[PDB]
């Protein structure tokens, strides 16, 4: 239950623009290929099996599919834990990404991270 999953990680999960999922937290800005401080989550609310894998990608109009590195990962106990997943692809310093979350399930359901993320060379 979402007053159950909110229990468990008090503190520590936002909203993603699906009511199914939440996720931790990421950097606003970070560097190109660095890796990450808080390693991502998506937790389910609903039931997802363990074993049921969760794929991330990053992108924005000027790039549909910035490269990612280490970015699958598997449910267990309706956690999936990335980790390693870094962002090699820059936006720049004038554009950031919407990350995109796919759960798959059968059938897969996609979700997205709450905010944009900025990856420079050089970070913040
Ligand atoms: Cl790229
Ligand atoms: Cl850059």
């Amino acid at each position: 239950s979402m007053v159950e999953v909110l229990a468990d990680h008090p503190g520590e999960l936002v909203r993603t623009d699906s009511p199914n999922f939440l996720s931790s937290v990421l950097p606003t800005h970070w560097r190109s290929n660095k890796t990450l401080p808080i390693a991502f989550k998506v937790v389910a609310l609903g039931d997802v099996p363990d074993g049921t894998l969760v794929t991330v990608m990053a992108g924005n109009d000027e790039n549909y599919s910035a490269e990612l590195r280490n970015a699958t990962a598997a449910m267990k106990n309706q956690v999936a834990r990335f980790n390693d997943l870094r962002f090699v692809g820059r936006s720049g310093r004038g554009k950031s990404f919407t990350l995109t979350i796919t759960v798959f399930t059968n059938p897969p359901q996609v979700a997205t991270y709450h905010r944009a993320i900025k990856i420079t060379v050089d970070g913040p």
